[PDB]
């Protein structure tokens, strides 16, 4: 099973794990984000993903660093930094972040070299909605190219995670196709992370217009993603996703 | 399966949702300004708005006269205010007959027509019937024992003149079953689907869900129940008996979208 060394905090993917979303978009903003990350840790998150973007590096650092510093001291959970900027990647890891969550899959100038030096795990996400002749084949080809580019830069394959990037330049039909064909992405030999949390495609499938109305559909999408091979799930609704996976694990355990 | 619920058709081309409507004073926040009937009707209407495919009305040891007093006015009001099929959750043939006369289109029987007169009552009514298993006792093989019991009740119903096409079966999750027995039955649910009759599963906010997730209160068991019901549908169940209708509907809709991909 994949064993991820998140700067000393081990994340073991022997079973699907839960990555709690901590959005940090001022002391009162930092305070709210830290309290939320603590709530998600109590709800059974296996990892916290800290994001301060959607902006200049120094602004992104002002938001993310105090949250990383406080959460690394107050929780024993691995911490992920959601950024595509190499200067943020280096500074966040210096602050205590144990993983890089990169929507740009190390395509920003200097990201490859920055991460090669850090020895933390890295999520290689797909983001190009454009027309796809075959979204599954195109996402697979892109992810192969990024795995190889990371390996050529000196990043050990065992530090890699991949992600189809649900909702990034993808129609509802493209997202459903990627979820249904998720086992094809699991053949790249690297753990797959799926993030469908309260996303527009969940809302379109269920007719739920607002993010918080999409919890039931998101918990179901994440259970299906885990059934189809995903080993990490990026969610807002930690306790609910934990309960869904626990029930499924009990059923799956029956010989 | 196409179930004719006294004129209201329930098509089981996909897993369907049976909304739980409990007609008991205890089931509602007793402020003291609403009647029990009024609260149960409003709840059944809310579940219909949430996308329930059928409502299951239950009044229950409850004396038969009190059971009738609870379920009948609720059935009369819901049959007029919704187009959904209505199930009556009862083991008493007097309630079965009266509920069908009031507008109920299905009988949901925890006793699988074992009460004296239930076989006769159902044979005459020509409405679908749920045959549930209820004996927690020690089981040498809970799956084999539940399967045998259900075979015997299907046979008994057919021998009484009840057309096989009007039957549904149900493993009775939580009825004389440990958490381990319930998990075993859910995991081995495809074995029950081999009997050629639609399978109903009800794990809604049940103690076993609470034990699996560490959720002490019924209302904290929603996520675990929605997951159990999705797994039951993946494993062959065509009907799901739930409190959390909108949430179960959303889970099944996402799964249907994924399943539809060739
Ligand atoms: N690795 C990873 N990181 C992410 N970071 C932010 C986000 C947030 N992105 C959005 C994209 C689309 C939508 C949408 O509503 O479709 C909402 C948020 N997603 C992910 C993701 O899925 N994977
Ligand atoms: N067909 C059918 N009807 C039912 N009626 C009442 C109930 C309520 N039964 C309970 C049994 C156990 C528990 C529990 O918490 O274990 C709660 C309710 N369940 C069903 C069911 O599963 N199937």
């Amino acid at each position: 099973s994949p064993r991820l060394d998140c700067a000393g905090r081990i994340l073991t993917l022997d079973r699907p794990r839960v990555m709690g979303i901590v959005n940090v978009t001022t002391h009162t903003t930092v305070e709210a984000a830290v309290a939320h990350g603590l709530r998600l840790a109590e709800e059974g998150a296996d990892l916290l993903d800290i994001g301060g973007e959607s902006v200049p590096v120094e602004e992104e650092l002002r938001r993310v660093i105090p949250v990383i510093e406080r959460l690394v001291a107050q929780t024993a959970l691995p911490l992920s930094v959601d950024t595509f900027k190499p200067e943020v990647m280096r500074a966040a890891v210096a602050a205590g972040a144990g993983m890089i969550n990169d929507v740009q899959a190390l395509r920003q100038p200097g990201a490859l070299d920055a991460v090669a030096d850090l020895r933390v795990p890295v999520v290689l996400m797909h983001m190009p909605a454009p027309h796809y002749d075959d979204v599954v084949a195109e996402v697979h080809r892109f992810l192969v190219e990024r795995i190889f580019a990371a390996e050529m830069a000196g990043i050990d394959k065992r530090r890699l995670l991949i992600d189809p990037g649900f909702g990034f330049g993808k129609s509802t039909a493209d997202n459903v196709q990627l979820l249904a064909h998720l086992p094809r992405l699991c053949e790249l030999g690297v753990p797959v992370l799926a993030g469908l949390s309260r996303k527009r495609s969940i809302g379109e499938l269920t007719g739920r217009e607002l993010p918080e109305q999409r919890v039931a559909g998101s918990v179901a999408a994440h259970l299906l993603a885990a059934q189809r091979g995903a080993l990490l799930l990026r969610v807002h609704d930690v306790a609910a996703t934990v309960d869904a996976l626990t029930v499924w694990q009990a059923v799956q355990a029956v010989p």
